[PDB]
Protein backbone atom coordinates (compact mmCIF):
# COMPACT_ATOMS: atom_id res chain seq x y z
CA UNK A 1 0.00 0.00 0.00
CA UNK A 2 1.41 3.58 -0.62
CA UNK A 3 3.11 4.96 2.51
CA UNK A 4 0.56 7.71 3.21
CA UNK A 5 -2.29 5.48 3.39
CA UNK A 6 -0.22 2.99 5.93
CA UNK A 7 0.76 5.62 7.74
CA UNK A 8 -2.56 7.73 8.21
CA UNK A 9 -4.95 4.12 9.11
CA UNK A 10 -2.15 3.14 11.73
CA UNK A 11 -2.47 6.90 13.23
CA UNK A 12 -6.54 6.95 13.22
CA UNK A 13 -7.57 3.26 13.24
CA UNK A 14 -5.17 1.82 16.68
CA UNK A 15 -5.92 4.27 18.72
CA UNK A 16 -9.73 3.54 17.68
CA UNK A 17 -9.56 0.31 18.65
CA UNK A 18 -7.75 0.32 22.00
CA UNK A 19 -10.22 2.78 22.94
CA UNK A 20 -12.91 1.19 21.85
CA UNK A 21 -11.80 -2.04 22.71
CA UNK A 22 -12.65 -4.03 19.37
CA UNK A 23 -11.77 -7.38 18.96
CA UNK A 24 -11.71 -7.28 15.38
CA UNK A 25 -11.91 -5.22 12.84
CA UNK A 26 -11.31 -4.93 9.13
CA UNK A 27 -10.75 -1.47 6.76
CA UNK A 28 -10.56 -1.39 2.84
CA UNK A 29 -8.96 1.90 2.13
CA UNK A 30 -10.24 2.92 -1.62
CA UNK A 31 -7.39 5.05 -3.18
CA UNK A 32 -7.33 6.17 -6.85
CA UNK A 33 -10.02 3.52 -7.21
CA UNK A 34 -7.92 0.86 -5.69
CA UNK A 35 -8.56 -0.83 -2.91
CA UNK A 36 -5.63 -1.49 -0.14
CA UNK A 37 -6.63 -3.37 3.44
CA UNK A 38 -5.64 -3.85 6.30
CA UNK A 39 -7.31 -6.32 9.53
CA UNK A 40 -6.64 -6.63 13.37
CA UNK A 41 -7.60 -8.65 16.18
CA UNK A 42 -9.71 -11.25 16.14
CA UNK A 43 -12.99 -12.75 14.48
CA UNK A 44 -12.98 -15.31 17.10
CA UNK A 45 -11.70 -14.64 20.52
CA UNK A 46 -12.10 -17.86 22.34
CA UNK A 47 -10.54 -20.28 19.62
CA UNK A 48 -7.94 -17.50 18.92
CA UNK A 49 -8.82 -16.70 14.98
CA UNK A 50 -7.72 -14.08 13.75
CA UNK A 51 -9.45 -11.48 11.60
CA UNK A 52 -8.26 -12.10 7.61
CA UNK A 53 -9.79 -10.40 4.18
CA UNK A 54 -12.22 -13.81 4.14
CA UNK A 55 -13.43 -12.71 7.49
CA UNK A 56 -17.67 -12.07 7.19
CA UNK A 57 -19.01 -9.80 9.15
CA UNK A 58 -22.75 -8.90 9.60
CA UNK A 59 -23.09 -5.64 7.89
CA UNK A 60 -26.20 -4.23 9.59
CA UNK A 61 -28.07 -1.37 8.11
CA UNK A 62 -25.41 -0.99 5.41
CA UNK A 63 -27.20 -3.51 3.99
CA UNK A 64 -29.81 -0.90 3.09
CA UNK A 65 -27.28 0.42 0.39
CA UNK A 66 -27.78 -3.33 -1.50
CA UNK A 67 -31.56 -2.83 -1.00
CA UNK A 68 -31.64 0.75 -2.47
CA UNK A 69 -29.67 -0.19 -5.66
CA UNK A 70 -31.66 -3.19 -6.14
CA UNK A 71 -34.50 -0.87 -6.22
CA UNK A 72 -32.89 1.03 -8.30
CA UNK A 73 -31.91 -1.47 -10.90
CA UNK A 74 -35.80 -2.31 -10.61
CA UNK A 75 -36.95 1.10 -11.58
CA UNK A 76 -34.30 1.25 -14.49
CA UNK A 77 -35.82 -2.08 -15.77
CA UNK A 78 -39.03 -0.61 -16.07
CA UNK A 79 -40.47 -2.86 -13.03
CA UNK A 80 -41.50 0.02 -10.97
CA UNK A 81 -42.08 3.32 -10.48
CA UNK A 82 -40.41 5.55 -7.50
CA UNK A 83 -44.01 6.99 -7.67
CA UNK A 84 -46.06 3.69 -7.74
CA UNK A 85 -48.74 3.61 -4.58
CA UNK A 86 -48.03 0.44 -2.28
CA UNK A 87 -51.26 -0.71 -2.53
CA UNK A 88 -49.93 -1.49 -6.46
CA UNK A 89 -47.78 -4.30 -5.11
CA UNK A 90 -49.55 -5.66 -2.37
CA UNK A 91 -53.01 -4.81 -2.79
CA UNK A 92 -54.05 -6.23 0.30
CA UNK A 93 -52.69 -3.25 2.34
CA UNK A 94 -55.60 -1.02 -0.07
CA UNK A 95 -56.59 1.46 2.78
CA UNK A 96 -56.96 5.07 3.23
CA UNK A 97 -53.93 5.84 4.75
CA UNK A 98 -51.76 3.14 1.95
CA UNK A 99 -53.15 5.06 -0.93
CA UNK A 100 -50.90 7.69 -0.45
CA UNK A 101 -48.00 6.13 0.37
CA UNK A 102 -45.67 5.38 -2.36
CA UNK A 103 -42.51 3.51 -3.33
CA UNK A 104 -40.61 6.88 -2.70
CA UNK A 105 -41.62 7.09 1.17
CA UNK A 106 -40.98 3.52 1.85
CA UNK A 107 -37.53 3.76 0.63
CA UNK A 108 -36.77 7.10 1.89
CA UNK A 109 -38.43 6.75 5.13
CA UNK A 110 -41.05 9.34 4.45
CA UNK A 111 -44.06 7.33 5.03
CA UNK A 112 -45.49 9.10 8.31
CA UNK A 113 -43.67 7.48 11.08
CA UNK A 114 -43.05 4.17 10.38
CA UNK A 115 -41.52 2.54 13.44
CA UNK A 116 -37.47 2.03 13.83
CA UNK A 117 -37.71 -2.02 13.82
CA UNK A 118 -40.39 -4.81 13.05
CA UNK A 119 -41.70 -5.68 16.10
CA UNK A 120 -40.15 -8.81 17.32
CA UNK A 121 -43.87 -10.95 17.82
CA UNK A 122 -44.14 -10.48 13.92
CA UNK A 123 -43.01 -13.68 12.23
CA UNK A 124 -45.02 -14.95 9.82
CA UNK A 125 -46.81 -13.05 6.62
CA UNK A 126 -50.36 -12.87 8.05
CA UNK A 127 -48.63 -11.18 10.89
CA UNK A 128 -46.71 -8.75 8.77
CA UNK A 129 -49.59 -7.66 6.69
CA UNK A 130 -51.65 -7.28 9.99
CA UNK A 131 -48.48 -5.22 11.47
CA UNK A 132 -49.09 -2.68 8.87
CA UNK A 133 -52.45 -2.87 8.27
CA UNK A 134 -53.50 -1.50 12.03
CA UNK A 135 -50.21 1.14 11.79
CA UNK A 136 -50.97 4.52 12.49
CA UNK A 137 -49.59 7.09 10.68
CA UNK A 138 -48.18 9.56 12.75
CA UNK A 139 -47.65 12.40 10.00
CA UNK A 140 -48.54 12.75 6.10
CA UNK A 141 -46.64 11.32 3.84
CA UNK A 142 -43.31 13.11 2.68
CA UNK A 143 -43.30 15.52 5.48
CA UNK A 144 -40.92 14.11 8.09
CA UNK A 145 -37.96 11.14 7.78
CA UNK A 146 -38.02 8.61 10.39
CA UNK A 147 -35.20 6.13 9.75
CA UNK A 148 -36.95 2.83 10.13
CA UNK A 149 -35.94 -0.97 9.29
CA UNK A 150 -39.97 -0.94 8.73
CA UNK A 151 -39.90 1.41 6.03
CA UNK A 152 -37.08 0.42 3.41
CA UNK A 153 -37.38 -3.17 4.19
CA UNK A 154 -40.90 -3.07 2.49
CA UNK A 155 -39.74 -1.12 -0.35
CA UNK A 156 -36.76 -4.14 -1.15
CA UNK A 157 -39.80 -6.81 -0.34
CA UNK A 158 -42.11 -5.14 -2.81
CA UNK A 159 -39.58 -3.84 -5.52
CA UNK A 160 -38.94 -7.37 -6.49
CA UNK A 161 -42.34 -8.33 -6.86
CA UNK A 162 -42.53 -7.93 -10.94
CA UNK A 163 -39.86 -9.53 -11.32
CA UNK A 164 -41.03 -12.78 -9.91
CA UNK A 165 -38.22 -13.32 -8.03
CA UNK A 166 -37.44 -13.68 -3.99
CA UNK A 167 -35.46 -10.52 -2.33
CA UNK A 168 -32.48 -13.20 -2.32
CA UNK A 169 -32.32 -14.31 -5.61
CA UNK A 170 -32.96 -10.95 -7.03
CA UNK A 171 -30.54 -9.76 -5.31
CA UNK A 172 -27.83 -12.48 -6.14
CA UNK A 173 -28.49 -12.35 -9.50
CA UNK A 174 -29.36 -8.56 -10.11
CA UNK A 175 -26.38 -7.12 -8.03
CA UNK A 176 -23.89 -9.65 -6.18
CA UNK A 177 -23.24 -12.10 -8.88
CA UNK A 178 -22.96 -8.67 -12.09
CA UNK A 179 -20.24 -7.34 -9.46
CA UNK A 180 -18.65 -10.42 -8.67
CA UNK A 181 -19.40 -10.12 -5.02
CA UNK A 182 -18.79 -13.70 -4.66
CA UNK A 183 -18.20 -13.85 -0.80
CA UNK A 184 -21.25 -11.95 0.30
CA UNK A 185 -24.77 -13.74 1.85
CA UNK A 186 -28.09 -13.27 3.08
CA UNK A 187 -27.70 -16.59 4.14
CA UNK A 188 -24.55 -17.88 5.18
CA UNK A 189 -24.15 -21.15 3.16
CA UNK A 190 -22.79 -24.50 5.37
CA UNK A 191 -19.43 -24.44 3.73
CA UNK A 192 -18.72 -20.45 4.42
CA UNK A 193 -19.75 -20.42 8.36
CA UNK A 194 -16.10 -21.07 9.20
CA UNK A 195 -15.58 -17.34 7.90
CA UNK A 196 -18.58 -16.13 10.12
CA UNK A 197 -17.14 -13.92 12.79
CA UNK A 198 -18.46 -13.87 15.90
CA UNK A 199 -19.75 -10.72 17.49
CA UNK A 200 -19.24 -9.67 20.61
CA UNK A 201 -22.13 -7.71 23.06
CA UNK A 202 -20.90 -7.47 26.42
CA UNK A 203 -18.45 -10.20 26.21
CA UNK A 204 -20.97 -12.23 25.02
CA UNK A 205 -20.47 -13.93 21.33
CA UNK A 206 -23.32 -13.22 19.40
CA UNK A 207 -24.89 -13.98 15.76
CA UNK A 208 -27.72 -11.47 14.70
CA UNK A 209 -30.97 -13.75 15.06
CA UNK A 210 -33.81 -13.83 12.31
CA UNK A 211 -36.39 -11.22 12.15
CA UNK A 212 -39.25 -10.25 9.30
CA UNK A 213 -37.40 -8.04 6.40
CA UNK A 214 -34.03 -8.94 8.04
CA UNK A 215 -32.87 -9.65 4.47
CA UNK A 216 -34.47 -6.37 3.46
CA UNK A 217 -33.09 -3.93 6.03
CA UNK A 218 -29.85 -5.47 8.15
CA UNK A 219 -29.46 -9.06 6.89
CA UNK A 220 -26.37 -9.07 4.70
CA UNK A 221 -22.78 -10.59 5.53
CA UNK A 222 -19.84 -9.65 3.72
CA UNK A 223 -15.94 -9.51 3.35
CA UNK A 224 -13.65 -6.79 3.33
CA UNK A 225 -12.79 -7.65 0.00
CA UNK A 226 -16.39 -7.37 -1.22
CA UNK A 227 -17.14 -4.55 0.34
CA UNK A 228 -14.31 -2.92 -1.06
CA UNK A 229 -15.98 -4.09 -4.12
CA UNK A 230 -18.85 -2.18 -3.83
CA UNK A 231 -17.31 1.00 -2.63
CA UNK A 232 -15.48 0.61 -6.10
CA UNK A 233 -18.32 0.03 -7.99
CA UNK A 234 -20.57 2.78 -6.47
CA UNK A 235 -17.33 5.39 -6.95
CA UNK A 236 -17.12 4.63 -10.78
CA UNK A 237 -20.83 3.09 -11.95
CA UNK A 238 -19.93 3.65 -15.69
CA UNK A 239 -17.44 1.27 -15.69
CA UNK A 240 -20.57 -1.66 -14.90
CA UNK A 241 -20.92 -3.48 -17.87
CA UNK A 242 -24.46 -4.03 -16.68
CA UNK A 243 -26.88 -0.71 -17.74
CA UNK A 244 -29.49 -1.20 -15.22
CA UNK A 245 -27.13 -1.47 -12.61
CA UNK A 246 -25.07 1.71 -13.41
CA UNK A 247 -28.52 3.55 -13.40
CA UNK A 248 -29.75 1.88 -10.05
CA UNK A 249 -26.40 2.93 -7.95
CA UNK A 250 -26.54 6.69 -9.90
CA UNK A 251 -30.68 6.27 -8.90
CA UNK A 252 -29.78 5.11 -5.13
CA UNK A 253 -27.14 8.26 -4.65
CA UNK A 254 -29.69 10.73 -5.92
CA UNK A 255 -31.03 13.11 -4.07
CA UNK A 256 -34.89 12.93 -3.25
CA UNK A 257 -35.24 14.73 0.27
CA UNK A 258 -33.17 17.56 1.93
CA UNK A 259 -32.84 17.58 5.77
CA UNK A 260 -30.98 20.58 6.75
CA UNK A 261 -27.25 19.60 5.70
CA UNK A 262 -28.08 16.20 4.19
CA UNK A 263 -29.93 14.71 1.33
CA UNK A 264 -31.79 10.72 1.11
CA UNK A 265 -31.03 8.48 -1.74
CA UNK A 266 -32.36 4.59 -1.81
CA UNK A 267 -30.10 3.39 0.99
CA UNK A 268 -27.38 6.06 0.53
CA UNK A 269 -27.08 9.17 2.29
CA UNK A 270 -25.06 12.06 1.21
CA UNK A 271 -23.71 15.66 1.78
CA UNK A 272 -22.17 18.48 0.06
CA UNK A 273 -18.20 17.33 0.12
CA UNK A 274 -16.19 19.30 1.43
CA UNK A 275 -18.25 18.93 4.28
CA UNK A 276 -18.14 20.27 8.09
CA UNK A 277 -16.95 17.00 9.98
CA UNK A 278 -18.85 17.98 13.11
CA UNK A 279 -22.08 18.01 10.98
CA UNK A 280 -21.55 13.88 9.87
CA UNK A 281 -19.96 12.90 13.07
CA UNK A 282 -22.85 14.45 15.89
CA UNK A 283 -25.26 13.59 13.58
CA UNK A 284 -24.60 9.68 13.25
CA UNK A 285 -25.43 9.85 17.00
CA UNK A 286 -28.65 8.00 17.70
CA UNK A 287 -30.01 10.91 19.25
CA UNK A 288 -30.08 12.76 15.93
CA UNK A 289 -30.17 9.69 13.28
CA UNK A 290 -33.16 8.36 14.33
CA UNK A 291 -34.94 11.62 15.71
CA UNK A 292 -38.36 12.70 13.53
CA UNK A 293 -36.82 15.31 11.26
CA UNK A 294 -38.49 17.45 8.48
CA UNK A 295 -37.75 16.94 4.89
CA UNK A 296 -37.94 18.90 1.36
CA UNK A 297 -38.96 17.43 -1.68
CA UNK A 298 -35.83 17.67 -4.47
CA UNK A 299 -37.85 18.37 -8.04
CA UNK A 300 -36.69 16.65 -10.28
CA UNK A 301 -34.21 14.80 -8.08
CA UNK A 302 -30.89 16.03 -8.34
CA UNK A 303 -28.66 13.24 -10.01
CA UNK A 304 -25.97 11.42 -8.21
CA UNK A 305 -23.30 14.24 -7.47
CA UNK A 306 -19.67 13.66 -8.12
CA UNK A 307 -19.00 16.24 -4.98
CA UNK A 308 -20.82 14.43 -2.55
CA UNK A 309 -19.82 12.49 0.70
CA UNK A 310 -21.76 9.15 0.78
CA UNK A 311 -22.30 7.34 3.61
CA UNK A 312 -24.31 4.90 5.88
CA UNK A 313 -23.69 3.33 9.02
CA UNK A 314 -24.56 -0.08 10.26
CA UNK A 315 -24.91 -2.15 13.83
CA UNK A 316 -26.18 -5.34 15.22
CA UNK A 317 -25.87 -6.70 18.53
CA UNK A 318 -22.36 -7.34 18.27
CA UNK A 319 -20.84 -5.97 15.26
CA UNK A 320 -20.78 -2.03 14.04
CA UNK A 321 -20.16 -0.93 10.00
CA UNK A 322 -19.41 1.94 8.16
CA UNK A 323 -19.17 2.89 4.15
CA UNK A 324 -18.12 6.43 3.18
CA UNK A 325 -16.51 7.44 -0.35
CA UNK A 326 -16.55 10.95 -2.40
CA UNK A 327 -17.10 10.27 -6.38
CA UNK A 328 -15.28 13.30 -7.40
CA UNK A 329 -11.68 12.08 -5.62
CA UNK A 330 -12.25 8.32 -6.27
CA UNK A 331 -11.76 7.57 -2.88
CA UNK A 332 -14.00 5.73 -0.09
CA UNK A 333 -13.15 3.62 3.10
CA UNK A 334 -14.88 0.58 4.51
CA UNK A 335 -14.95 -0.52 8.01
CA UNK A 336 -15.90 -3.50 9.64
CA UNK A 337 -15.69 -4.14 13.55
CA UNK A 338 -17.32 -7.50 15.47
CA UNK A 339 -18.26 -5.03 17.98
CA UNK A 340 -20.80 -2.43 17.98
CA UNK A 341 -19.01 0.91 19.03
CA UNK A 342 -20.84 4.48 18.72
CA UNK A 343 -21.17 5.94 15.37
CA UNK A 344 -19.09 9.02 16.28
CA UNK A 345 -16.23 7.35 16.70
CA UNK A 346 -16.95 5.34 13.42
CA UNK A 347 -17.14 9.01 11.64
CA UNK A 348 -14.42 10.80 13.06
CA UNK A 349 -11.91 7.92 12.10
CA UNK A 350 -13.26 7.50 8.74
CA UNK A 351 -12.90 11.81 8.00
CA UNK A 352 -9.59 11.71 9.32
CA UNK A 353 -8.30 9.38 7.02
CA UNK A 354 -10.20 10.50 3.80
CA UNK A 355 -9.61 13.82 5.00
CA UNK A 356 -6.17 13.04 4.75
CA UNK A 357 -5.70 11.27 1.46
CA UNK A 358 -7.73 14.03 -0.46
CL1 LIG B 1 -5.47 -11.79 5.51
NA1 LIG C 1 -45.04 13.34 -1.11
Amino acid sequence: APQQINDIVHRTITPLIEQQKIPGMAVAVIYQGKPYYFTWGYADIAKKQPVTQQTLFELGSVSKTFTGVLGGDAIARGEIKLSDPTTKYWPELTAKQWNGITLLHLATYTAGGLPLQVPDEVKSSSDLLRFYQNWQPAWAPGTQRLYANSSIGLFGALAVKPSGLSFEQAMQTRVFQPLKLNHTWINVPPAEEKNYAWGYREGKAVHVSPGALDAEAYGVKSTIEDMARWVQSNLKPLDINEKTLQQGIQLAQSRYWQTGDMYQGLGWEMLDWPVNPDSIINGSDNKIALAARPVKAITPPTPAVRASWVHKTGATGGFGSYVAFIPEKELGIVMLANKNYPNPARVDAAWQILNALQ
